[PDB]
């Protein structure tokens, strides 16, 4: 009954009828993207609408649309026709991926260039690698994949250990023509295999392992119901799930006493892009948007029990639209269970002679993608004390070339012969944020440092500031690690015993932010990851932050259209956007397969609460 | 038959007997420091030499003496008087924790400030807190401790929610006086009890709480021989126990294949310190070094299986001397387990079909001290995957005040009347490196951001800058955490099978460090906190970054002295010490007893292993 439940099979297959039924999935057309529609604000009227937005794709060279459906009504609401040398090229979709490898097999160009370099073209993997906006003209209003090229030795080699460098091919999909082929020269194809299963690489195994079991006799502590709605140590929220974003936090709020009391209304990974900086022309136009560009939900893994997810699991199985609208399962592809988390508080005090302890723990929701070579985790984290985390967890294997003879200073050496181009991985976290309610504000705080003299007369006083950020064109802000700074995000009309604003405080992991010059095409079409944080008046149709169609968008959509409005955002319903990264150096610990790193961001409680909330944890 | 061995109660029955021989332990002495010495360097000729150094004092007013003994050959091999005017006075003994409420209990001037406030003053207890150097002209070469007051209306009561504002006293310890009784005015004692165990406070508890049950039903992976030898997933190390610094670590070396190879010779927490940011004359002295003035070691807890510690928990208990050189267990001081650690690796393949995860763990090393309102658990942990991680938890109860009528920019305000002052907790790591050896340099690495223009046409372009420190007096480095400021330790002379340098890099936090004036006593003394990478030249004697003698020492022993002799530290036997700190800013959430907040710091492997490490572990 809640607005806020997954989509069914059922919803999927009454939109597929709706479509079909309009005329507008006939044979030449593609689902590129489909999700359910939020609850607009102020839809507390008791009267459900379950909607749906689909971007459809015409393999024909027509027109794509936008089209939003009722399945309650069963009705189109609306169907808009895209001009996309205007705004945007709808998203990749899967059976693209091999177009790109089988159009270049009978060019001329490609078979002379692999020639040279004795390559059966049975053996070459050809990798589908979005186009981005460059210099050319020819390009606008095509859609462009543009493919570089991998040797697999036999179907189970890992391909990666085998980059063609000194080759790119550019190709328009719809038309199944090979635009480009660009061929700089030979490089040798580096030979060592990556193949970390082969026992030849690996060695024997170890046998010292032995195993931790992780079990909780009496079930887990939280409770599902309404097929999404989470119950556990005073949180409640909703499980979403979108193609396009993955999983998707709806209504997180903390039972305080009697009182429900939100924290946020919706979060999300809402854009991450994976700039590359290396400039030679083979790679220089490479960034890849895995959400906006290839949407991450739906490459999500089917978690297994044991391997993936270790304890007491509950899973969710997400349903999808595939590209004809028949829905499509993923099985286990949310995992939910709580983690012991050390000590939460403890005390032995001399002169009361009270010894106390408590033990800490966390609710766990996570799912893992796989687009290509790269694979993630996205975690997010509620924890007894009313902390809020997300951490994302890279891994997969990195994104090779040659290594040049005479050396790089943009890709790092991994094998003899095999490099890895320099690169990040930056995120934007979407915090619809409603602190004790929606009207809330955000401030700065930095620390102060004070100088000797009259009132500080020891030279030991330090203090902090609080700076209000009132209006949009304001609340574009940077990171400063040395000042500790930080953003409160509080509700200035809901006060704590004390009677101050009740807030919530976010903590940042201060990584470097976009390193691409500002000129760049990547540093417009990715405007949001040059800054920290920024800070939006709500509204329904400001979802992304490089907007709705990246794919091939000339730039400056998104983050730096919205706050030129200018909105007022003092005690408003208002969005955080949180920009985090990893500026990834490959290792030589990164190969064949690499060890997860991660990143993320933290929310504590800032005077939200009258003291402790854990105060009535039991000893265990 | 480990020179790294943890000292036994027979060992310190024996030093207790050499001093006790040789007039050095007389019934006014007392030990305010015992330790085993590290064995020197090149004591790779097979004589073991157990020595000790000893802090003796004097109760009675006789200048202390430094004492070393070896337990090996039953002699004292030196015996030192000192000049505390001069070199600093020894570390706070226990037993002087009563000696100043007990002395101000009769004392006119502390009954009179009492009596106006209408406290019972066998209510009221004193904390001993460190005096550090100010002002006082008549505390050189005195024994000081000053006193802060706190009510407790029943035995069983927090005095830490009763703060008595407005009053301080100095103490001489030795010669039992009384030195000042300052008096700025009255404040009203805060009223509301902080009994985080009073069910009137707490409320019901908890139902909803399931247990989580972790087992190892064939037992833990890592080894214990020798007392105190780890073996553990191919890492070796040696556990040791230091009444100072509490748990170090010795030999830290990984199996890669045939060789053990060494990366840290002896990892310790150095020193902290805690400074209070309050420029009220009550407070504005206030700056204690847990480590160097108190000695955090003989404060550690005996911790609990399933309250403290959980899992398949093995124990070390270790051995102290007490005040009279008696030896003092401390049972179950130090925690060692390993612990799930989620995904290690993980990646589906679109080409070759291979679908590949591991799961990650690691080794726990940890313990818990208290004192007086602070605790703190100090946690080691090493990875499959090489990583090296320190981690501080701090919890117990924040230091109180009164909170001003009409606000503060130094305290925050936690309850009606009841203030917490804004304060640091620092800490300085001490990493005797030994990167595949003892040759070992030290690089900063920076982002570099590159212009668009020739050669980065596309503006892409990112690489990175290595800078060498050659000298003590170039070493001493800040943060920078918007260039992602790093720095790596390698071996110039051992190289990976690319031929470049082996190494780790070190990966900091990047929180602010001392805030305090420059000017200021606090400063001088903890001049390590002032920057956050200091380098020096491996030194028997340069063991702590403030000196042997932190107790009222005037400044500037320690860092600033050793790398004042400028040192060649390219590629020799080097010392890394890392500053890191929490600013803490106390929050209504803080109270009435503290959640744990973190902080730390991790080493990852930077081409020290010719491929990941990890290949080799098995699929669970
Ligand atoms: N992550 C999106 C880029 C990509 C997609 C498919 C294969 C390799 C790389
Ligand atoms: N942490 C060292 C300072 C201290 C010592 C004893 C009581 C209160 C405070
Ligand atoms: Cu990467
Ligand atoms: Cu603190
Ligand atoms: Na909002
Ligand atoms: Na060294």
């Amino acid at each position: 009954a809640s607005p806020f439940r997954l989509a069914s099979a059922g919803e999927i297959s009454e939109v597929q009828g709706i479509l079909r039924t309009a005329g507008l999935l006939g044979p030449e057309k593609r689902i590129a993207y489909l999700g359910v529609l939020d609850p607009a604000r102020g839809a507390g009227s008791e009267a459900e609408d379950r909607r749906f937005r689909v971007f459809i794709h015409d393999v024909s060279g027509a027109r794509p649309q936008e089209v939003t459906v009722s399945v309650t009504n069963g009705t189109v609401i609306s169907a808009v026709e895209l001009d996309t040398a205007a705004t945007g090229e709808l998203p990749v979709l899967e059976e693209e991926f091999e177009v790109v490898e089988q159009l270049l097999a009978t060019d001329e160009r490609w078979l002379k260039a692999l020639a040279a370099r004795n390559l059966d073209v049975s053996k070459v993997r050809v990798a589908p690698l979005s186009a981005g906006v460059f210099e050319y003209a020819e390009e606008r209003g095509r859609r462009i994949l543009r493919g570089l090229a991998f040797v697999q030795d036999f179907p189970e080699d890992s391909a990666w250990a085998h980059p063609v460098d000194g080759l790119v091919a550019y190709v328009d999909v719809v038309s199944k023509e090979v635009t480009r082929v660009i061929d700089t020269g030979v490089f040798p194809v580096p030979a060592e295999h990556g193949n970390y299963t082969d026992p030849e690489l690996t060695g024997p195994l170890r046998t010292t392992q032995k195993p931790i079991s992780i079990t909780q006799p009496e079930g887990p502590s939280f409770t599902v119901t309404g097929g999404n709605h989470i119950e556990w140590e005073k949180w409640s929220l909703d499980v979403g799930f979108d193609v396009r974003e993955g999983v998707v936090l709806h209504n997180i709020a903390f039972r305080d006493g009697d009182r429900l009391r939100p924290i946020i209304n919706r979060a999300s990974i809402a854009e991450m892009v994976v700039p590359y900086g290396d400039p030679s022309p083979i790679r220089s136009w490479q960034n890849y948007f895995d959400t906006g560009e290839y949407l991450v939900g739906q490459y999500a893994n089917s978690l297994e029990l044991g391997c993936d997810c270790l304890g007491d699991i509950t899973y969710l199985s997400p349903v999808i639209s595939d590209a004809f609208g028949n829905p499509r399962e993923i099985r286990n592809g949310i995992c939910m269970h709580e983690e012991d988390w050390g000590i939460l508080a403890k005390h032995s005090d001399l002169w009361s002679g009270i010894n106390y302890t408590r033990r800490n723990r966390r609710m766990v929701i996570s799912f893992f993608t796989t687009i290509g070579n790269y694979d993630y985790g996205f975690y997010w984290y509620l924890y007894l004390d009313g902390t809020i985390e997300f951490e994302a967890k890279a891994t997969g294997v990195v994104f090779t070339s040659a290594f040049p003879e005479g050396g790089s200073d943009n890709i790092s050496q991994l094998a003899p012969g095999l490099g890895a181009p320099f690169h990040q991985h930056i995120f934007s976290a979407r915090l619809d944020m409603a602190i004790d309610g929606f009207t809330n504000r955000v401030e700065e705080e930095d620390v102060v440092r004070q100088t000797m003299g009259p009132g500080n007369e020891r030279g030991n006083a330090f203090s902090r500031k609080r700076t209000v950020l009132t209006r949009e064109s304001e609340a574009v802000r940077e990171a400063d690690a040395r000042t500790g700074r930080t953003w409160i995000i509080s509700n200035p009309e809901s006060k704590n015993r004390l009677n101050e604003p009740v807030g919530y405080k976010l903590h940042a992991h201060n990584q470097p932010t976009l390193l691409a010059d500002p000129g760049s095409s990547i540093a417009r079409r990715a405007a949001f990851a040059t800054k920290d944080l920024w800070v939006t008046r709500y509204a329904d149709d400001e979802r992304y932050p490089t907007g709705d169609f990246v794919n091939q968008h000339s730039g400056g959509a998104g983050l730096p259209s919205y706050i030129a409005q200018d909105r007022d955002i003092d005690g408003q319903d208002i969005v955080v956007w949180h920009t985090f990264g990893l500026t990834h150096f490959p290792r030589v610990e990164d190969w064949p397969i690499m060890p997860v790193d991660t990143v993320g961001f933290k929310l504590r409680p800032e005077g939200f609460f009258d003291r402790s909330p854990v105060l009535d944890v039991p000893a265990n």
